[PDB]
């Protein structure tokens, strides 16, 4: 067992009310909005296929020229109340907002740099408007923050000289300052989600990552901090040199998910996944025909998958430069909202059920030991196999929407055939099981 000063703090899952809320929420939205929304993946007449928020990198644009996009930042159609209504209608219980992406442009008027919304034609504190509007709908607000900053010349990718160390030390102070500023300007913030912490410079400064976590927790009671921030004494990221999770929840599942049979270890800690609608576009890209775009059901499948393994899911949106959402994203939010309004008893405040995975879909477990079968793949056999853990029996099955009774036939010790509904629901659907544990 290795000695560590900057390794894991928490033993298991936090069980204070603020973390229980973080968890019970389950479904969130991600907002990526920054200067990248203006070119929308096109630079100097060339459309790049890579992630639009990385266009500065793909098109090799220098900082001074990239940040000159500030002069066109004037989202006339922006309306924070509209945004919050859209999130409410989607059924999202929280929103994660890009306060500052890699480009360094801040969506709040930071006093620690000139590359902020204050020095744009628009001028207004976009972040503060969003915080207020989402909080007015009862939606928690989480802050995405990129440590890596392409606008600050003191940033370093690695520490290869005493000059690199000096510059980077200044950079970390600048970062602390921005963070303290965010925490105190917007004290309803529930989470900081760090990105851009993979460079060797950061891995070599584990002490700073632990310090940032302690500092923010002192400033914001009950705040959650993601594992991605954290590096230990040895530069091991997410989980420390003793394999213990750092931060409050695991945050590595980006555009992919743990395997439902092979990655059951994830059920031992809190975790959150994120995803994109296209293959890899977080910021607004003007041409979505360049990669596969997920359908609503494909998105709903990933949401439920996450919850079935004890994790949250955050679906991403990349608003237009004008401050409105593109029509594909409006259609997505409305379709997810419709399905959650009907079946969201199986999602909100649900967790891992402890049952062996079956082909038809996923199980989730409610707060009162309800076991929901969320069916995505309808068997031609008309029978949904349910294999119970030791000592567990199924006393009843009920179609969630209609209350109708569903026949349960015992086929072996520990296994049943739960019939499909008499009328095919025509969409992914929920059967609620009543289970009993012998003297869950
Ligand atoms: C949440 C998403 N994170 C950003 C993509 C991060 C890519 C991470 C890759 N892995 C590192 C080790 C680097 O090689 C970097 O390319 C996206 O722009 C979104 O903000």
């Amino acid at each position: 067992e290795i000695p560590l000063k900057y390794g894991a703090t928490n033993e298991g899952k936090r069980q204070d009310p603020a973390m229980q809320k973080f968890r019970d929420n389950r479904l969130g939205a991600f907002i990526h909005w920054g200067l990248y929304a203006i070119p929308g993946g096109e630079w100097n007449g060339k459309v790049y296929g890579g992630a639009a928020e990385w266009l500065k990198s793909w098109a090799k644009v220098p900082a001074d020229e990239w940040l000159k996009l500030m002069d066109q930042w004037n989202p006339t159609k922006f309306d924070a109340k509209k945004w919050a209504k859209m999130a409410k209608e989607m059924g999202t219980k929280y929103v994660k907002i890009t306060t500052k992406h890699h480009e360094g442009f801040c969506l709040w008027p930071s006093k620690y740099t000139k590359y902020t919304v204050a020095n744009t034609p628009y001028k207004r504190d976009i972040l503060g408007e969003l915080v207020k509007a989402y909080n007015d709908e009862g939606i928690d607000v989480h802050f995405y923050f990129s440590v890596m900053d392409w606008s600050n010349p003191d940033y370093r990718y690695d520490i290869k000289s005493k000059e690199d160390s000096i510059a980077f030390s200044r950079f970390l102070e600048f970062t602390d300052n921005q963070l303290k500023e965010l925490a105190t300007r917007y004290p309803t913030v529930k989470d900081f989600w760090f990105d851009g912490t993979w460079d060797a410079s950061v891995k070599k400064n584990g002490w700073w990552t632990a310090h940032a976590e302690q500092m923010l927790k002192e400033l914001v009671p009950g705040v959650a901090i993601n594992s991605r921030l954290r590096a230990d004494d040895k530069g091991k990221r997410h989980f420390d040199s003793n394999g213990r999770l750092m931060g409050d929840y695991e945050s590595g599942y980006e555009r992919r998910l743990p395997d439902p049979v092979k990655d059951l270890k994830v059920t031992q800690w809190d975790w959150e996944a994120c995803m994109t609608i296209p293959e890899n576009q977080w910021g607004y890209h003007k041409d979505w025909s360049l990669s596969y775009v997920k359908t609503p059901i494909e998105v709903i499948d990933r949401i439920v998958h996450a919850v079935s393994m004890g994790g949250n899911m955050v679906v991403n949106f990349g608003p237009q430069a004008d401050g409105d959402f593109r029509p594909e994203e409006k259609a997505m939010a409305t379709a997810i909202g419709k399905w959650m309004n009907r079946y969201g008893k199986a999602v909100y405040a649900c967790d891992y059920a402890g049952f062996e995975k079956q082909d038809w879909g996923y199980y989730t477990r409610g707060k009162n030991d309800e076991v929901y079968m969320v069916v995505f793949n309808q068997p031609y056999s008309e029978r949904l196999i349910v294999k119970t853990p030791k000592g567990i029996t199924v006393e009843k099955a009920t179609l969630l929407t209609t209350g109708e009774d569903i026949t349960v036939v015992e086929t072996t010790r520990n296994e049943y055939n739960v019939s499909v509904p008499k009328k095919n629901p025509g969409e992914p659907y929920v059967i609620q099981l009543k289970v009993r544990a012998a003297k869950y």
